[PDB]
């Protein structure tokens, strides 16, 4: 049933990191509340891109918080 | 198909507050990383239960962070 596939698809994108789509959300940026996987957060730090992918608010490594589920 | 229902069920419990099961996760406790809905977090504060439901680490209203997805 396709309506159930669609609901599976929406819930999946809520759970997974929106940047890689391969890892679960497990890291929040404390300055804006947006959540990604830790891998993507640190690659963005290693690339000196210190703006949030979603809302472009600025942040640093201290603003990173490990989050569960 | 039941395997798809099951996957829907697991993803749903990842997204929803585990305490009420009615609201989306949208609030993290900064002292331990566990995430609930804001409603449950504040009712627990109004009941002077200042221990995390999941890991029993202690927290207060300042340790609360609004989180998105
Ligand atoms: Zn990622
Ligand atoms: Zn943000
Ligand atoms: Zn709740
Ligand atoms: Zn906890």
């Amino acid at each position: 049933d396709e309506a159930l596939v669609e609901e599976l698809a929406n819930f999946r994108t809520l759970v997974y990191c929106s940047l890689c789509s391969k890892n679960w959300k497990n890291m929040a940026i404390k300055t804006c509340g947006h959540v990604f996987c830790e891998n993507c957060c640190k690659e963005r730090l290693a690339a000196r891109m210190r703006k949030c992918p979603t809302c472009n608010k600025a942040f640093s490594s201290n603003d990173l918080l490990t989050v569960h589920l």
